C-alpha cells in the first residue's frame, strides 16, 4: 500500500528493490501514477529489468518521454478510442475549449 | 569516443549496454559529465551494477 498522508514513495519503493520485485501492478490515479515514476526514475528501478501494469485506464496522459530510452516495460489498458478519425476530431476540438488551464 | 558536433551520447551509452559494460572512467570536464548522466539516466544505466 502507498502511503496515506505522504506522496513519497522512497520507504516502499526500495523495500520493492530489496525484495527482488521486478513485477508490480499499480492500482492508482494518473496523477499519481506519474508521481511514483518520478520516484522510481530517482531510485534505480527504471531499468530493463521491471515491469509496470497499471490498472488505471488514463495511462495514455503520461508525458512519458524520460521514460521511452530506458527499457521499462510499461504496459496498460485504453478504452477512450483513438483510432477513428472521427473520434479523434473530437478530442482535438477538446483541447480548443480548455485554453485557460 | 564521445560524439564531436552533438551533445547527445544516446548512440554511445546503447552501445555500451549492449556489450554489457558496467566500469566506465569518463574523461570530461564537469559541464559535460552532467550532461551524460542525464542522458544516462534516461536510459537505464542508473542501476546499482553500474561504476
Amino acid at each position: 500500500q502507498l502511503p496515506a498522508d505522504t506522496k513519497d514513495a522512497k520507504p516502499l519503493l526500495k523495500e520493492m528493490k530489496r525484495g527482488k520485485e521486478f513485477h508490480v501492478i499499480f492500482d492508482c490515479s494518473h496523477e499519481m501514477a506519474a508521481g511514483i515514476l518520478k520516484q522510481a526514475l530517482a531510485m534505480g528501478m527504471m531499468t530493463e529489468y521491471y515491469h509496470y501494469i497499471f490498472t488505471t485506464l488514463d495511462l495514455f496522459a503520461l508525458d512519458v518521454e524520460p521514460y521511452r530510452y530506458s527499457g521499462v516495460n510499461m504496459t496498460g489498458f485504453r478504452i477512450l478510442n483513438t483510432e477513428n478519425t472521427q473520434v479523434s476530431s473530437i478530442i482535438e476540438k477538446w483541447s480548443m475549449e480548455r485554453l485557460q488551464a
